[PDB]
């Protein structure tokens, strides 16, 4: 069958996972030109929920120009009861890829970081701190990582791994996002998020807020990715690395 999104009929090739209410398609259009159809039901959709899907429908279109590591919203239309969303449409996502892959070329895991940190850096650039990121977020594109999400959209089995510690003292600023790129990193690294070990929850938030559950950092080839993951998973916010100083550190820099 088709969708029709601005007097432009796509055919759909496969539904992309299985959303209940908003769902992604894999469409093709008259030129056989491959996109990504998101489309989402509003009639059970509160304003505040509406609100929010439209700012980050604002924010994802406004961004678009500043970095090609945002995936691409080349149209969309929204009426009262729905929103289509033409995008760009990317291979696979960071999670599904890392967990069927015992280790990652050393050379691909650095690129793909440089990739998150121009992305995450943009958002911040306009003010907007992601606070959930984790590899899902992300999508892969010919070979880079596109951030698909800016986390704006609202009330829509969880994760709390990528969790920073300020978050759970305070019961969140740029340096919270570091935090779990941080823990992305560490992933890509040593095959594992930092507090991965403690199946219980309610312990792994005292891991994560804990000065004397220290994080270990087993040696590896490459001291300054070492380093970079130290200096993002330092639990003080003041302490830790900001983006910018991410993007001229030596592991991101030196060939
Ligand atoms: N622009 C895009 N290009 C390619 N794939 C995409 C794009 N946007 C989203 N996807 C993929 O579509 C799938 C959507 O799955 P689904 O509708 O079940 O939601 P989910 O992301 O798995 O979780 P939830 O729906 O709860 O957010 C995801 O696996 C995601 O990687």
């Amino acid at each position: 069958e088709c969708i029709s999104v601005k007097g432009r009929i796509y055919s759909i090739l496969k539904q992309i996972g299985s959303g209940g209410s908003s769902k992604v398609f894999q469409v093709l259009n008259e030129k056989k030109q491959i996109y990504a159809i998101k489309y989402v039901n509003l009639e059970e959709a509160d304003n505040q929920t509406l609100d929010s899907y439209r700012n980050e429908i604002a924010y994802l279109n406004k961004l678009q120009q500043h970095s090609d590591k945002i995936i691409r919203l080349y149209d969309y239309e929204i009426t009262d009861q729905y929103i289509y969303m033409v995008m760009e449409c990317g291979n696979i996502d960071l999670n599904s890829w890392l967990k069927k892959k015992k280790s990652i070329d050393p050379w691909e895991r650095k690129s793909y970081w440089k990739n998150m940190l121009e992305a995450v850096h943009t958002i911040h650039q306009h003010g907007i701190v992601h606070s959930d990121l984790k590899p899902a977020n992300f999508l892969i594109v010919d070979g880079m990582l596109k951030l698909i999400d800016f986390g704006i959209a609202n009330q829509m089995v969880g994760t709390v791994n990528y969790m920073p510690p300020e978050a759970i003292k305070d019961m969140i600023s740029p340096k919270s996002d570091v935090w779990s790129l941080g823990c992305i990193l560490y992933y890509m690294t040593y095959g594992k998020t930092p507090f991965q070990q403690i199946i219980n929850q309610i312990s792994k938030l005292h891991a994560i807020i804990d000065p004397n559950h220290e994080i270990e950092f087993p040696d590896i080839p490459e001291k300054d990715l070492q380093d970079v993951l130290k200096c993002c998973l330092k639990r003080d916010p003041k302490q830790r690395i900001s983006i910018p100083e991410l993007l001229a550190h030596p592991y991101v820099q030196i060939q």
